[PDB]
């Protein structure tokens, strides 16, 4: 018989200018300015990424299975899944926040952080 | 300032045995049996993929921006997005089926085909 593999291709969610980028990594919290040494990190499980940019409100992204890759000319965020503050279900985020499964609570907290609801 | 890139990594949606795989490509409709010459195709815009397998109901996937890659030992389906018959919103599929935007109608039709609702 056949082996079938159904694969979702890599895809860019958003790309834009930033003055500051803040998130929480396994080695701790980090803030990346335009002049920054190259870096590779793994975001914490309930990580939120705050993107500050000239002329716009902060962009906040709940991030699931996130990795960071600060090269010389880019801050690259590789995500298993993410949703932007615009997309989040504020009700469902608090529902998943209640630790049903621990992996469910991280995605709930990450989302509450992107709503500015939790620290 | 910084260039930020937010990237969703490639991810395997499903992988399993199959006896038959049916879908509609730009060069026409194709059915791939265990013994098959290698092939590369682009699925049509409102494509649905039918996976037949021993001991189970057919698996149907609405596919968006799909490509097919039949190698010697795998049928690999690369998708921009997809949803399985289980996940689809049957009501919203008919709502998007009404050609609001032509790209919206393809995703609506692809989904109706995975419900077995349209041919
Ligand atoms: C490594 As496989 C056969 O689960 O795509
Ligand atoms: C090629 As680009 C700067 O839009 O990731």
């Amino acid at each position: 018989d056949l082996n079938v593999e159904i694969v979702a291709v890599e895809r860019e969610l958003w790309s834009g200018p930033a003055t500051f980028v803040f998130t929480r990594t396994t080695a701790g919290e980090i803030g990346i300015l335009p002049r920054h040494i190259p870096l590779v990190a793994q975001l914490v499980d309930d990580a939120m990424v705050r993107v500050e940019r000239e002329g716009e409100d902060d962009l906040r992204i709940a991030v699931d299975g996130g990795f960071l890759s600060v090269t010389e000319e880019t801050v690259r965020i590789l995500v298993e899944n993410a949703q932007f503050e615009s997309e989040i279900d504020a009700d469902a985020a608090k529902e998943d926040a209640a630790s049903d499964d621990e992996r469910t609570a991280a995605w709930g907290r990450a989302r509450l952080r992107a709503l500015g609801q939790i620290d």
